[PDB]
């Protein structure tokens, strides 16, 4: 009797309740929520039809199975395993064959990236079929039974009717029961002739003991099958851990042209950066022509140690003075963040490996007249001006490793070298990381300088101020965001919107780019010449190190892109709010009939036009808008904008969570309006006077200060307090936790660490001051929107919200468990007490 076998009696033997337990003991789970949502709702794009797509990826992953060219999928169900091949570098075809009908599972049609590629045939039973030439063969067959005879001939069955379509070829075969000894005996044989080896995917549940056959690699299958056997009979026994979450994969949207994803690059430009990467790391240098790669330039890998994690970190502190929060899904969500070379990969695939259509010549013509104008308004005071060395390294003053590196003239001698060769034109060291000695720390903050030196400007000197730009909120800070959503709803039109674009930093186009480069022409020779180097050498020819699992370990990929922004570069918020001002405006005159189809299509498009528009209208249409990076709030003259979208898609400025062509939803209540990661309400004090206080959805607020020594820890969380208390007072429960965080950590320490890098973060909070003389200085004294500076002398007369809008602003006001909480409080600081030692504390309220 075989170690499966006895698994198999003792599943059979388990009563509903303790099987329902066990099947999903210890098991990875990809979360289904929002795909099963989308699918009810009838939507097409992004979501994977079944748990099937993920089940898939963990092996095309760790590269068991790469599908490339036609690939067939047997058995295809609802098409999972096809539409997430779709999607691959090499797949140019995928053919799924499912039978359908009564008790089996139909195509379920879909518009996820590649959908043009996918042919899903219902109808078609496999067992009937005349196998086919094709270059990846995969199959996912088999049907339980509490009898592992029945499963044998099932097993053996699906064996033999897959082997024949088996030609020096990728494949991925379910094996229902790999554990009966004549499976073994047909594996054995079937690894002779195909080779390939049988794999456990850590996503099936215990309850089957179900194996991959896959093509891409060898091994020993008795070994490998009785590890699964010992692992799910252990199981059993094992105190029941629940399952391990993964976030779904998503699948993009829209059509497939594999003929122009792949990317061409300027080996003259970047050359010179891959030879010296190459030289530095010259040891495990090599080209992996199984990189993923569809729309990067791929350059070589060399190797590394695997950086990243699954999770986050959790803050103790915090976490044992906001107890009911522990049962909450979404506050337990945001520790749900994997950094791994696996996490890094899934990402770049679904958001960066994509390439925008090139906008319509019409359309690159009235942004060339945007820029010109806009370029020219932003100048009108101020000039473009070089920032230096003294400058770099005084905002790096207030990463310890930074702080040595510019103290050291070693670095800058570095610089120097470096800035010599982009004067005659030549970049030798200047490379980002997507997420991936001293030599190469130097080499990236020498090229984080360079960046800051040419464009550190546009932030330094405040060109996105809103003086200085009428649409811009840099300077401003979160609790002055809501005091310009008011005022913006005061001047009449259309409702206000605020629509989001999918991932705004890999839709900038090369036509984006060379508008954005327009500003050298207001430098001076010698700053123009420095701030062109970067621009034409960097920006829109970037060399990037990306992490990438491979089954032999961890690799760096030196891949490289023309368009998109470079997250990892410096100057990406000024030059997202530039081109998202421009975007705006275009937005504007397309609903104001200014721009038609006719015009954008026009080759030889007359500016006239556009220049009138501009010159009498384009400032007053500026400060109808609220623009933050890639973040806008518009209110248009009325509602045409709302079905104003050919202009904004043709861009490539593609709308998230709408379908392509859906006219946008706006708000005429400012206090609806969405806008950088909050809404804003308006309060009356007990004294009458009134205050535009910064909101969001409390457990991102909870979760996020529950994420991370002791003494740190105790200080961040005094930190998530401290800014609690004057930026989200009015809630409820923020305030009742604040004052529990503020009476348990010792009343001496400085909080460190940031609560966040928000751009909108003046960290007010970051003080042994107290914090209501903070309060009346922050929302009395140099609020410019609070006339009336009477000083508030006690909490009691800072606000909250309303009960109801508290509530539905995620508060557990009016819950059990957090009125036990309320009572527990003297209690939970107790414990954080004894844990920090005996240190002088205080007591807040
Ligand atoms: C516009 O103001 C904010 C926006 C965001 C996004 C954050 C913030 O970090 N949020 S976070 O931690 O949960 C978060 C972290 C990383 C990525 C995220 C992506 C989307 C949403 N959140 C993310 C903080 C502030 C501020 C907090 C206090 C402020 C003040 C003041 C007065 O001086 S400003
Ligand atoms: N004889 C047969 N011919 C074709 N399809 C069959 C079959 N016997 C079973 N099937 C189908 O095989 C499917 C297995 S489930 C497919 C899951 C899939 N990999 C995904 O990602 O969604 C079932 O839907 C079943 O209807
Ligand atoms: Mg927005
Ligand atoms: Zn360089
Ligand atoms: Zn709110």
């Amino acid at each position: 009797e075989t170690l499966g076998e006895k698994w198999k009696k003792k599943l059979n033997q388990l009563s509903r309740k303790e099987f329902d337990l066990y099947k999903k003991s210890g098991i990875t789970e990809v979360d289904r929520t929002e795909a099963k949502e989308g699918l009810k709702r009838g939507e097409t794009t992004h979501h994977a039809v079944s748990r099937g797509s993920a089940k898939l990826q963990w092996f095309v992953e760790r590269n068991m199975v790469i599908p490339e060219g036609r690939v067939i999928d047997l058995g295809c169900g609802r098409g999972g395993w096809s539409y997430y091949c779709a999607g691959l570098k090499k797949v140019t075809e995928v053919r799924g064959y499912t039978k359908g009908g009564p008790g089996h599972e139909e195509p379920v049609p879909m518009s996820t990236y590649g959908w043009n590629i996918v042919k899903l045939m219902s109808g078609k039973d496999v067992f009937y079929l005349p196998p086919e030439k094709c270059d990846t063969l995969l199959c996912d067959i088999g049907e339980s039974s509490p009898s592992p005879t029945v499963e044998e001939s099932r097993t053996i069955r699906v064996l033999k009717m897959v082997e024949p379509w088996l030609k020096n070829n990728q494949f991925c075969i379910k094996v229902l029961n790999p554990y009966m000894p004549t499976v073994i005996e047909h594996l054995e044989r079937l690894q002779r002739k195909h080779g390939g080896m049988l794999v456990r995917n850590p996503l099936s549940r215990n309850s089957t003991h179900e194996m991959y056959w896959i093509s891409n690699g060898t091994g020993n299958i008795v070994s490998s099958v009785n590890m699964v056997s010992r692992l799910l009979l252990n199981r059993f026994t094992m105190t029941h851990r629940r399952p391990t979450i993964e976030k779904d994969v998503d699948l993009g949207a829209g059509t497939r042209h594999v003929n122009a994803e792949p990317e061409t690059p300027n080996m003259d430009v970047i050359g010179e950066r891959i030879k010296r990467i190459k030289e530095e790391h010259n040891s495990t240098w090599h080209y992996d022509d199984e990189n993923p790669y569809k729309t990067w330039a791929y350059h070589g890998s060399y190797e590394v140690k695997a950086t990243g994690s699954a999770s986050s970190m959790i803050n103790g502190v915090v976490k044992l003075l906001t107890k009911p929060w522990d049962v909450v899904p979404m506050v337990t969500q945001m520790a749900m963040t994997d950094t791994t070379p696996f996490g890094q990969q899934r990402v770049f695939k679904e958001k960066v490996d994509t390439r925008t259509p090139r906008p319509l010549p019409g359309t690159r013509k009235v942004m060339e007249i945007t820029a010109e104008w806009l370029w020219r308004t932003l100048g009108r005071n101020k000039r473009p001006r070089l920032c230096t060395r003294e400058e770099f390294t005084k905002k790096v003053r207030t990463w310890d490793s930074a702080k040595a590196a510019v103290e050291d003239e070693e670095f800058w001698k570095l610089v120097d070298r470096e800035r010599e060769l982009h004067k005659l034109g030549k970049c030798g060291s200047c490379v980002y990381n997507m997420m991936g000695s001293r030599a190469i720390w130097y080499m990236w903050l020498g090229v984080r300088y360079l960046e800051f030196e040419a464009l550190g400007f546009l932030n330094e000197d405040h060109w996105f101020s809103r003086e200085n730009s009428y649409s811009g909120v840099e300077g401003e800070g979160l609790h002055k965001l809501g005091y310009i959503l008011r005022d913006i709803s005061k001047i009449p039109g259309g409702a206000m919107y605020a629509d989001d674009t999918a991932g705004w930093d890999t839709r900038i186009t090369e036509d984006d780019l060379h508008n954005e480069e327009k500003i050298i022409q207001q430098m001076d020779p010698e700053h123009r010449q420095l701030a062109n180097a970067i621009f034409k050498l960097t920006y829109q020819n970037k060399v990037v190190k990306v992490q990438r699992p491979t089954p032999t370990g961890t690799v760096m990929d030196i891949i490289s892109r023309k368009d998109q922004r470079g997250s990892g570069q410096v100057g990406t918020y000024g030059l997202n709010t530039f081109t998202n001002m421009e975007a705006q405006l275009v937005r504007q005159m397309e609903g104001e009939g200014v721009l038609t189809k006719a015009d954008l299509e026009n080759p030889h498009l007359l500016e006239k036009k556009i220049t009138q528009w501009l010159e009498t209208k384009g400032v007053e249409r500026l400060k109808r808008m609220a623009i933050s990076g890639d973040d806008c709030v518009v209110k248009p003259i009325d509602d045409r904008f709302a079905n104003a979208l050919l202009a904004l898609n043709d861009m490539g400025k593609v709308r998230k969570d709408i379908p392509q062509w859906q006219p946008s939803k706006g708000w005429h209540d400012w206090q609806q309006v969405p806008f950088c990661s909050h809404h804003f309400h308006e309060l009356i004090m007990k004294d009458g006077r009134k205050l535009v206080v910064p909101c969001r959805p409390q457990d991102e607020l909870i979760g996020r200060a529950r994420i991370s020594s002791l003494r740190e820890t105790a200080c961040l969380g005094k930190a998530y307090a401290q800014m609690w208390s004057l930026m989200y007072f009015h809630r409820r429960d923020l305030r009742l936790a604040s004052n529990a965080i503020c009476s348990a950590v010792p009343v001496h320490w400085v909080p460190t660490s940031r609560t966040t890098w928000s751009i909108h973060a003046h960290h007010q909070w970051m003080t042994t001051e107290d914090m209501l003389t903070v309060w009346n200085r922050v929302w009395i004294e140099e609020n410019p929107w609070m006339e009336d500076k009477t000083p508030v002398t006690t909490w009691e007369n800072v606000p909250y919200l309303g009960k109801r809008e508290d509530q539905w602003c995620g508060s557990l006001i009016g819950l059990t468990s957090r009125a036990t909480w309320a009572q527990n409080i003297p209690t939970a600081i107790q414990q954080v007490r004894s844990l920090i030692g005996n240190e002088e504390f205080l007591d807040y309220m």
